[PDB]
């Protein structure tokens, strides 16, 4: 792939690293609406996204560029902020993981 898209795989790998796991784990897989009892989630969140889905898209070379990858990562976090109250524990986790992502995504070379 492009160099920028290789860097994106490295960013996602970092988001999967154990040092971040205590706040990243909710985002590892698709929100399991049945397991969680969330009867309004699919209505509120029209475009679900998670880290495993992003990884699959990287592996299948489905992103046209780094901005498309970044849009999916931000969609994942935005969905969390949209669905949940701002004081929710999962929102705090999203913000900590988004801090990891934004710092690395910003420091990508041009």
């Amino acid at each position: 792939v492009s160099e920028q898209l290789k860097c994106c795989s490295g960013i996602l790998k970092e988001m999967f690293a154990k040092k971040h796991a205590a706040y990243a784990w909710p985002f590892y897989k698709p929100v399991d609406v049945e397991a969680l009892g969330l009867h309004d989630y699919c209505d509120i969140i029209k475009h679900p996204m998670d880290m495993s889905t992003i990884k699959s898209k990287l592996e299948a070379r489905e992103y046209r560029d780094a901005q498309e990858f970044g849009a999916d990562v931000r969609l994942m976090f935005s969905n969390c902020y949209k669905y949940n109250p701002p004081d929710h524990e999962v929102v705090a986790m999203a913000r900590k993981l988004q801090d990891v992502f934004e710092m690395r995504f910003a420091k990508m070379p041009d």
